[PDB]
């Protein structure tokens, strides 16, 4: 009897096959001779764009301790190549057919195929991989649709590369949308570039849920009075949060489109433009889109004729090329049934951790799961060990199934309340999903075992990337503690990340709002970096279409376009003329640097009681998971 059968091999899986390898378990893979949507755009040479993600959070620990320099954004040709690389490796091991169905037995499935061949597996590991509407769109892409008008009724990462594409051809962008969160994937922390997954410093959650909250809520909640952040420049990006229902922020369902702030991409490519846009790395600003007009905001209910295909914003009759229906992604699973009959239904709130489903034996998810900052590669990589283990060590399986319902129950109440379940539901902060997965596994590391204050910055702000908990012990990636190291060397030992919480562990919800928006440049959607740039934007415009070998008239003027602006930034052209953090960062790293290696325990009673804090860290108080406990 085959002992394991993963169905659909791209990226998701490559962590989980290379451990059966490891401990010599029977594995055989099955994936569509079709592929997946990177081969859809590298055959048609689409993959002329960038990762939303950074190397460190998207690339596998086993290719970041060979492969990592420094922090930077991966191009799409590189995370193929990446995904070309494995699938070379482990080509012999796949058989080239489409699974259609999975009859699923007490100790066993049987994997029904298109070519009609048929396979017995003891385990079954799904990493098959999302349908998504707005693939056609990127695959299929026309570069000559220009001076006309799109409208969109959903904020996601693939409508603002599409939005980047577009605008550049002087294509006019209308978001009908309920708001979006967006948040600038790279960020300034006293004049040196961070990616703004190196800065969430998941574990302060053990502290208390309400100092995390104040860590990480005022740029998605509209908390700060300042005129300068983009949720009070143009009120309509503001969302409806009343479905939040958890103590536990940023919330699980919560969505985020990452983009380069014009500034960050002025520093990093100003100097070499043409070849860095050829590259993939594409300016994607929606926060410059709204303050240049480029971009408009209009309420949801706006009204359009769909026949006539036309907008009325204000009082002109703007008639729309194309309305884009927003990205909605779902599971590709075949049919699976229950003892061979049932239809089964999938819910991402009835599996454990997206993983295992109830009322199946030894079927798992793998891919499922969607990080709400950084890379695919923290999730997938973590859920690849959880997988090894259940399928390896039957102990781990007894210990984890056992409970399984009561476990998924109590895992709903701390991450979703009573809320309704959501489309959502499966986008997960990395740094709790990462820890959380680590704990039920064992290859955590124990807060109390902390002895020097270098150690307090390794737990509590080094970020939960799936590389960090490889380091030592059951799952251990040799050259991992030279990469810590590096990393360490290259970001003050997350020293910046660690004085952001002694900072405001005093403050209140508002308190933490104010002084979060105190710096010369806040960390996100800061409106005062935008205008300075105008010049260089045109300098890019000109560098993306002298890339694409594309020629539009500028001098020719759409002056309706240019009176519905106006209409739109009515309240920025209020709230702007109405326009401390870094002197707190900056006195607190040159602090914590200084006493790097002091022993915590012997830290003295009666800076101050940023003291008596920081011995609290060695037994911090909401520590608590029931799910894993
Ligand atoms: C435009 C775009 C940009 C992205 N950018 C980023 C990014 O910047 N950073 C990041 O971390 N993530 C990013 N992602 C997410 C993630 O990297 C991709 O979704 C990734 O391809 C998912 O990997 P997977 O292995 O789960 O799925 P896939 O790559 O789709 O692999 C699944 C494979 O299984 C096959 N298959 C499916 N069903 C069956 C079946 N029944 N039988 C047999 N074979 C089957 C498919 O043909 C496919 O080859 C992006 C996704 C998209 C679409
Ligand atoms: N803790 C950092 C970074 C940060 C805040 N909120 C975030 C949300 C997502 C990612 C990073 C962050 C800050 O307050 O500035």
């Amino acid at each position: 009897m085959l002992e394991v059968c993963i169905i659909g091999f791209g990226f998701s899986a490559i962590p989980l096959v290379r451990e059966l390898a490891r401990t010599q378990t029977e594995f055989q893979i099955i994936s569509a001779e079709s592929g997946s949507v990177w081969d859809r755009l590298s055959e048609s040479g689409r993959l002329d764009f960038s990762l939303v993600s950074s190397f460190q959070t998207s690339f596998y620990s086993f290719d970041l301790v060979r492969d990592y320099e420094k922090d930077y954004y991966p191009t799409a040709k590189q995370f193929y190549e990446m995904h070309e690389r494995w699938r070379s490796v482990y080509e012999e091991k796949i058989i080239r057919d489409f699974v259609t169905k999975i009859e699923n037995f007490k100790d066993y499935s049987l994997i029904s195929t298109r070519s009609g061949k048929t396979y017995e597996a003891k385990h079954v590991v799904l990493a098959t991989g999302f349908d998504r509407l707005m693939n056609t769109f990127l695959s299929n892409f026309d570069n000559h649709v220009s001076n006309k008008t799109f409208v969109f009724d959903t904020m996601g990462d693939s409508a603002n590369l599409l939005i980047a594409k577009l605008i550049p051809n002087n294509n006019k962008i209308i978001l009908r949308t309920n708001g979006f969160t967006a948040l600038d994937q790279e960020v300034q922390v006293l004049g040196k570039p961070f990616t703004l997954d190196q800065l969430e410093s998941p574990n302060f959650r053990y502290v208390s849920s309400e100092l995390y909250d104040r860590l990480m809520m005022s740029p998605i909640y509209p908390r700060t009075v300042n005129p300068a952040v983009s949720y009070n420049q143009f009120p309509l990006i503001r969302r409806d949060f009343s479905w939040v229902d958890s103590k536990s922020s940023p919330p699980n369902g919560l969505i985020a489109i990452k983009y380069w702030p014009i500034d960050q991409y002025y520093y990093h490519f100003n100097d070499d433009l043409e070849n860095y846009i050829s590259k993939g790395y594409l300016l994607n600003d929606i926060a410059m889109w709204l303050h240049t007009g480029k971009v408009i905001l209009v309420p949801s209910d706006t009204p359009i004729n769909f026949d006539k295909k036309t907008i009325t914003y204000a009082g002109i009759e703007r008639s729309f090329h194309q309305y884009v229906k927003g990205d909605a992604e779902q599971p590709r699973l075949p049919t699976i049934l229950i003892n061979g009959e049932t239809p089964f239904e999938y819910l991402y709130r009835d599996t454990f951790m997206g993983v295992i489903p109830q009322r199946l034996n030894n079927i798992y998810f793998l891919g499922y799961t969607r990080p709400f900052t950084g890379g695919l590669a923290n999730i997938t990589e973590m859920q690849s060990l959880f997988i090894h283990k259940l399928i390896t060590q039957p102990q781990f399986h007894q210990k984890i199934h056992q409970n399984l319902s009561k476990r998924i129950t109590a895992y709903n109440q701390h991450y979703y309340g009573a809320a309704k379940p959501r489309k959502h539901d499966h986008t997960v902060p990395f740094g709790f999903y990462t820890e959380d997965i680590a704990r039920l596994i064992g290859i955590h590391y124990q807060p109390n075992e902390c002895r020097s204050v270098r150690d307090l910055l390794f737990y509590y702000a080094f970020p939960n990337n799936a590389f960090k908990y490889r380091l030592k012990g059951e799952y251990a990636v040799d050259g991992v503690d030279e990469l810590i190291q590096k990393v360490n060397d290259k970001h003050d030992h997350y020293a910046q990340v660690f004085v952001q919480a002694l900072s405001i562990r005093n403050m209140n919800s508002d308190e933490a709002a104010e002084w979060d928006h105190s710096a010369r440049r806040f960390a996100f959607n800061d409106m005062r970096h935008k205008e300075g740039y105008r010049a260089f934007l045109d300098t890019y415009l000109k560098a993306y279409r002298q890339v694409e070998n594309i020629s539009v008239d500028d001098t020719v003027v759409d002056e309706e376009w240019n009176f519905m602006v106006k209409e739109a930034c009515q309240v920025r052209d209020k709230v702007a003329p109405n326009i401390s953090k870094d002197e707190d960062v900056n006195k607190g790293i040159r602090l914590i640097l200084s006493i790097l290696d002091s022993d915590i325990s012997s830290l003295p009673d009666s800076e101050a009681q940023s003291i008596e804090f920081i011995r609290r860290l060695l037994q911090p108080k909401n520590y608590e998971l029931l799910f894993i406990r």
